[PDB]
């Protein structure tokens, strides 16, 4: 790599894990549209095992940029508008609250406070319906946005449905295997388990335990190599063949709500660049990104803006992961780490690494 990479992630990131404790990292710089890679400590503290290039981690809520692009594509396929009801997709959805609520409002946490969490009770396709059939909305739709699982998980589920595809069929055949991303998986396979970095919290190594939805929000597990493959496959749509692949990834930069300096996307979350450092460090706070903020719509959406900061952060029990790019300025990270760290922390320690690059 460049000397000017090589320094400003020395003098940033190993601070980082110094300061918060960091058993393993992996770091993609995409400077100039191309991936530098670096890697620290440990995938398997009491193995002795290394970080490399393919080690997996859990990717927590970045799973959700996979599901907003896979939704994109559907899009461009044809296969569903934003704006059908949700009720067009799941007809036993007959429960009076659900009249009114779009697609849109699933993609984007606006259908009215599903909660962050789907109840770890919900253990079969009965009890989901039960769930969602006994849903209370604490607001109107397509006025709050409440950043949720069973919101954006809902609509990665209902999504697939024309395909006739499984979610997890869908995913692979229409996102990771056009992109070359062969390194990453819903479920694990046994082959694999042995790249498969452990979590830590409180000094215990953790996995992401299954739940209901978990696919299409926070279950994705992936090598640094591929998700700077993803960081280049959104920083510059047009390099993919696939046109409705192409047209899913800018649909998902597209800007569908407003609150404040952040416009919501599918997945994705964008702000316009030379952005605020504070406003993208501050807001990654979940004090804050899991707060009940209204929004504005843009209607029609704005179409991805090349001049955005786009990002997406990620959480497991045992993982913390940050994803941020700049499409005009061809820049880009990818900081996979297994411990749940302060979201602040991540972003501050992006933003000081492309700010030195730009
Ligand atoms: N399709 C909904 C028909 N109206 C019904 C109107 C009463 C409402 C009770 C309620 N629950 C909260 C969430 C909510 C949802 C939709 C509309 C509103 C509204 O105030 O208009 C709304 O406001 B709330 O404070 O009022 C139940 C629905
Ligand atoms: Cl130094
Ligand atoms: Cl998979
Ligand atoms: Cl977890
Ligand atoms: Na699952
Ligand atoms: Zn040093
Ligand atoms: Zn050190």
């Amino acid at each position: 790599a460049p000397q000017q990479i090589n320094d400003i992630v020395h003098r940033t990131i190993t601070p980082l894990i110094e300061q918060q404790k960091i058993p393993g990292m992996a770091v993609a710089v995409i400077y100039q549209g191309k991936p530098y890679y670096f890697t620290w400590g440990y995938a398997d503290i009491a193995k002795k095992q290394p970080v490399t290039q393919q080690t997996l981690f859990e990717l927590g809520s970045v799973s959700k940029t996979f599901t907003g692009v896979l939704g994109g594509d559907a899009i461009a396929r044809g296969e569903i508008k934003l704006s059908d009801p949700t009720t067009k997709y799941w007809p036993e959805l007959t429960a009076k609250q659900w009249n009114g609520i779009t697609l849109l409002h699933l993609a984007t946490y606006t259908a009215g406070g599903l909660p962050l969490q789907v109840p770890d009770e919900v253990k079969s396709s009965s009890d989901l319906l039960r769930f969602y059939q006994n849903w209370q909305p604490a607001w109107a739709p397509g006025t709050q946005r409440l950043y949720a699982n069973s919101s954006i998980g809902l609509f990665g589920a209902l999504a697939v449905k024309p395909s006739g595809l499984s979610f997890e069929q869908a995913m692979q055949t229409r996102v990771f295997q056009p992109l070359k991303l062969n390194h990453t998986w819903i479920n694990v396979p046994p082959a694999e388990e042995k790249n498969y970095a452990w979590g830590y919290r409180e000094g215990k190594a953790v996995h992401v335990s299954p739940g209901a939805l978990d696919a299409e929000a926070y279950g994705v597990k992936s090598t640094i190599e591929d998700m700077a493959r993803w960081v280049q496959s959104n920083l510059k749509p047009l390099d993919i063949n696939e046109k409705t692949l192409q047209q899913g990834i800018q649909l998902a930069q597209s800007r569908y709500w407003q609150t404040g300096d952040m416009y919501q996307g599918l997945g994705w979350e964008m702000l316009d660049w030379p952005v605020n450092p504070d406003s993208i460090i501050n807001g990654s706070d979940n004090k804050i990104a899991l707060a009940a903020r209204p929004v504005k719509a843009i209607t029609p959406p704005t179409p991805a803006v090349r001049a955005s900061w786009v990002h997406k952060t990620g959480a497991t029990g045992g993982f913390g992961s940050y994803v941020a790019f700049i499409p005009e300025k061809e820049l880009g990270i990818v900081m996979l780490a297994n411990k749940n760290y302060p979201n602040p922390a991540r972003v501050d320690a992006a933003w000081q690494i492309l700010n030195a690059l730009q």
